[PDB]
């Protein structure tokens, strides 16, 4: 790891200042959700490190008081020119926090405001062990490991060594179902997403990818636990559900939600990490690999849906500059 | 006992165990959203205390390793019978974490599983200074004050002393707009909510109230700062936006998002904290009072909407 080395440098420099006590992940768009696994990892595993996950806009208007020499700030920007994210790195450096930047473009303006820069694999055919989300997690595993010890580091590196094969085989495996999925939902206008736990970020991104295909109403990305309380999303609209079924410690919540939806006869596309072979990653760390699986399989489904859908030229279609 | 005394007993009791290092807020449904401000408070203000906000089902299936003698867990259930929340209190005591319970029902099962119980004001004419969201926050302000010190404790107490009158006055103030809102939106099926910062919880809860009236599609509750980066929730559905315009540190984020929506000719109902008298609270602490304000003014709009308008008969968990 580049990350192992980076964190080792940071842990050395800040020792005299009282150590790393706080980690802040800061990004917008698809870079924000990509750090959700790092946030979930530190919340689950840490005893003496705090973690905060911020949109760049909220961070620079309302930075925490702990921002200082005992904080590390990890910023991400695919192209390295998001103005709010650059200001975050700058505000961090002016408070004496070391900044790690994550970017595809090493020339970018962002780089000039980072103490350390890490890049990632990108595009069709990429190695998943080196992708943006995995680098964000590796920052968290190395900060924990090098400050207080991480009981399951070797299981984790075992996981990193398996995820790429798992994902490539999963994408092949969903191909026929994706086609059928496309025919079944090509005439819907709105679809809900459901998820829980450390892969939720991937579901949130998928909810926005569906929105970008369907372009009608941006629907709620429902946490699985929330069906059992108060209102639930079953009405005369007959909206279908795109259901992220996780491996790991929140699988029991997901199963309870899936059974609920089944008792109401809903239309549900289930995408099950267990059915896609995640289960060879050990129980200790499998929660943290859900995101990399789903986020790299959903494009197969999204491509099929797009291709199954053609629009009259009388229908206005929208495009955006989306932040990877 | 009240929060000040309850926290003193905890600091005393965990003194010889390493003291209190982590706070977990754990609830479901409306009680989850109600602890958003507490979480926001500790993440902004604490240098040495960690904070987590969990739904009970998540917490009981995936509890943090730091759950133990240096954690305080604050659980809330209005009727004190939500099973997941009770299980959360029990798991927390079994790990040796002091458990503070918030409930309206003082003989609920939940009380059997907490070390301390606090209650709150509820119902029309309640004192806002004692409402559930405010006891959540006060738990956080006392935890911070008695462990680490808090620079704005007195400003905070001042805010607490003002919020009741601010709220009941704002309720009267919006009454006529609420009627006009109900007429402009009575034929819509879906409406988005938009908010930022320490009061996001109240917008989330409003998203759920709108859906309970409209009963078509549960739409996104949009963070203001996500309208700076595409994609944007602007389509030919022409969905309107119920916009929570906060006072305090993220008011500039809100203002940018509102100007964007205006530039796009969207249909927007603006509820503005600065228009509704919140600005009497010191800017050092005003972020934390947005929730109490919006949460208590929304009902006026919601009742007007329902009046102006087979049904699903969902019950809310307060
Ligand atoms: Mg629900
Ligand atoms: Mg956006």
């Amino acid at each position: 790891m580049g990350m192992k080395e980076t964190v080792s440098n940071i842990v050395t420099s800040q020792a005299e200042k009282g150590g790393v006590k706080h980690v802040y992940y800061v990004a917008c768009g698809g870079s924000y959700a990509a750090f959700y696994p790092a946030k979930a990892f530190l919340e689950k595993e840490a005893k003496a490190l705090t973690v905060g996950l911020y949109n760049s806009g909220e961070f620079i208007n309302n930075p925490p008081v702990a921002l200082g020499e005992n904080a590390v700030v990890v910023v991400a920007s695919h192209k390295g020119n998001t103005p709010e994210t650059i200001k975050a790195a700058e505000i961090a450096r002016q408070h004496g926090a070391p900044v790690i930047g994550l970017t595809w473009i090493m020339d970018s303006p962002l780089v000039a405001h980072c103490d350390y820069v890490e890049t990632y694999t990108f595009g069709d055919g990429k190695d998943i062990a080196g992708e943006k989300t995995m680098k964000g997690l590796l920052s968290a595993v190395e900060l924990l490991q090098q400050t207080e010890g991480y009981a399951h580091y070797d299981d984790f590196q075992d996981g990193v060594s398996k995820i790429n094969r798992i994902v490539w085989r999963a994408c092949e495996q969903v191909a026929e179902r994706a086609q059928a999925f496309a025919q079944e939902y090509k005439d819907d206008k709105v679809i809900y997403t459901v998820a829980s736990g450390a892969g939720y970020g991937a579901a949130y991104l998928q909810s926005i990818c569906i929105f970008m295909e369907m372009q009608w109403i941006h629907s709620a990305c429902i946490h699985s636990g929330e069906f059992f309380h108060g209102p639930f999303e079953i009405t005369d609209a007959n909206t279908p559900f795109f259901f992220q079924f996780s491996e790991g410690n929140t699988r029991a919540v997901d199963e309870r939600a899936l059974n609920f939806l089944k008792k109401y006869g809903r239309r549900i596309e289930v995408v099950d990490a267990a059915a896609l072979g995640l289960s060879t990653i050990k129980t200790t760390v499998i929660d943290y690999f859900n995101h990399s699986l789903f986020n790299n399989v959903y494009p197969v489904y999204n491509r099929a849906l797009a291709e199954a859908r053609q629009h009259p030229l009388t229908t206005r279609r929208y495009m955006w500059k989306v932040e990877y």
